[PDB]
């Protein structure tokens, strides 16, 4: 088998992408952010307090004739940004882009923190990084990907993010069409759970490439770029006026600037991230302070390629016995 859905940019700076998802029976369309950094399919639904739900859509189970609560399960995660929510289990069929699990947990929101309440666009989560990550409680339970693995043709998933524009996930094949060269692939260590891997190193603009690992995480639930500190702040040495703001939270640039491209090494290959994927736009509406898309990863304990480096690739999750990571241009 394999499934093929588009992926939306929730808004104008590509701050997340939603992809729909059909939960139930009749099928209940949800808008899900996939996300190769955590391991939970969690839904805005019918038992989320209502004072936290504005404009989302919900899952209600109990019109899902094949929908079944898993008995005592629950659940709760908190995620890089601070963000958490929380709640109890159901199992039912849930389909992507004509791909079906039957049987896949889904986990029932009874809690959301506000940065979730306060996105409309966001109806959940559909967790990619591998199910050893998985919060429920006290059975934990697969992902999507890893119950639809054995049904699927070769066992994998893609990710061709859009830049200003819809993408693609696909599951159980590889579309030759979608990216130009080879595809690149590298190691990926499952130790912490992600989708782990190291960069051969970087290059600013049309400056030398730096020949230095990188350990990282592939992570579409991460929005921006976060790299070490010494990496980053040749970056933004590049750019006139930019500079860290403590007061901001990570490195601003004036909006008047044309940014440099960015690449990072994948093997001997070499991905680009073109200056304009790095615009983040202004600090607050009006402002012509600019927020940076490659940031220092200083503070959080990893790096992460979020979708500033992946929608410059086409990303292949290889789900075989020993995973790996595949990059190519497109």
């Amino acid at each position: 088998s394999t499934g093929s859905a588009t992926t939306t940019p929730i808004d104008s700076l590509d701050d997340a992408y939603i992809t729909p998802v059909q939960i139930g029976t009749p099928a209940q369309t949800l808008n899900l952010d996939f996300d190769t950094g955590s391991s939970d399919l969690w839904v805005f639904s019918s038992e989320t307090t209502a004072s936290e739900v504005d404009g989302q859509t919900i899952y209600t189970p109990s019109k899902s004739t094949t929908a079944k609560l898993l008995s005592g399960a629950t659940w709760s995660i908190s995620y890089g940004d601070g963000s958490s929510s929380s709640g109890d289990v159901y199992t039912d069929t849930v389909s992507v882009g004509g791909l079906t699990v039957t049987g896949q947990a889904v986990e029932s929101a009874k809690k959301v923190s506000s940065s979730f309440t306060e996105d409309s666009t966001i109806d959940g989560l559909l967790g990619l990084a591998f199910s050893t990550l998985n919060t429920v409680s006290p059975t934990q339970q697969k992902t999507f990907f890893d119950n639809a693995k054995a049904s699927l043709d070769s066992p994998v998933f893609t990710a061709d993010l859009g830049y200003h524009a819809p993408g693609t996930y696909n599951f159980g094949f590889i579309d030759t069409t979608a990216y130009t060269g080879s595809i690149t692939y590298t190691a990926v260590s499952t130790k912490q759970g992600f989708w782990e891997w190291t960069s051969t190193g970087y290059a600013v603009g049309s400056g030398t490439f730096k020949s230095t690992s990188i350990d990282g995480i592939a992570d579409t639930g991460t929005t921006l770029l976060y790299l070490p500190a010494t990496v980053v702040s040749a970056y933004w040495a590049q750019v006139s006026g930019a500079k860290s703001s403590s007061s901001v939270g990570g490195y601003v640039f004036p909006c008047s600037a044309t940014l440099p491209s960015f690449t990072f090494g994948v093997g001997s290959a070499r991905i680009v991230i073109p200056g304009d994927y790095i615009d983040f736009g202004p600090i607050s509406t009006g402002s012509s302070s600019c927020f940076g898309g490659i940031q220092s990863s200083a503070g959080i304990g990893i790096n992460i390629f979020g979708d500033v480096a992946l929608k410059a690739a086409f990303v292949v999750f290889n789900g075989a016995t020993t995973p790996t990571l595949g990059f190519a241009s497109k």
